[PDB]
């Protein structure tokens, strides 16, 4: 789809058969998802953000279907202040910005 | 033009005799820069992302070239590690998300 700017880019997200939110967040590298379990092995992990730094949960080759597009690849599952897909997810299901 | 987002959206910005780069970001409300001296009114603002909060100066109607298109709105300037333009002035230069 076209997804225009004057709301957040929020999109449902299909991970381990849960639904949930995601705001699609280009100015992200990375995909951060808030609190939730995830099977599989993790590494800890630290983040930088706009207020600083957050320790999260690394989870590699993760299935997530985006707004009906697959990906698999690096979620990592922290403290953000919301579900976000970064550039790693982005750019596997053909995002790309336009004007 | 047509942006991917194999790397960051970073592009050039201008406000007043300032070029700067700066992220066509999704993900914020808000348009973000780093500290600079504007001049007229502002009130003070905190905004939160990843790690927390940070305290910000709220501009309202200044005009900022983004990729040579012309946008004017609200400008919140602080310890922000990176310039964001947020999506109060990405409508303005008509940017899209699509896939
Ligand atoms: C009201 O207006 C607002 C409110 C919040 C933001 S936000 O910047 O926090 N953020 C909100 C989002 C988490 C829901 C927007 C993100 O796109 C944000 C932009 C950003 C990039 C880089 C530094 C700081 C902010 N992105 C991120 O939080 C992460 C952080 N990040 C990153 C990567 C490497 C190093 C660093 C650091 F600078 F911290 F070292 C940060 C990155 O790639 O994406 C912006 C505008």
């Amino acid at each position: 789809p076209q997804i225009t700017l004057w709301k957040r880019p929020l999109v449902t997200i299909r991970i381990g058969g849960q639904l949930k939110e995601a705001l699609l967040d280009t100015g992200a590298d990375d995909t951060v998802l808030e609190e939730m379990n995830l099977p599989g092995k993790w590494k800890p992990k630290m983040i930088g953000g706009i207020g600083g730094f957050i320790k999260v949960r690394q989870y590699d080759q993760i299935p997530i279907e985006i707004c009906g597009h697959k990906a698999i690849g690096t979620v990592l599952v922290g403290p953000t202040p919301v579900n976000i897909i970064g550039r790693n997810l982005l750019t596997q299901i053909g995002c790309t910005l336009n004007f």
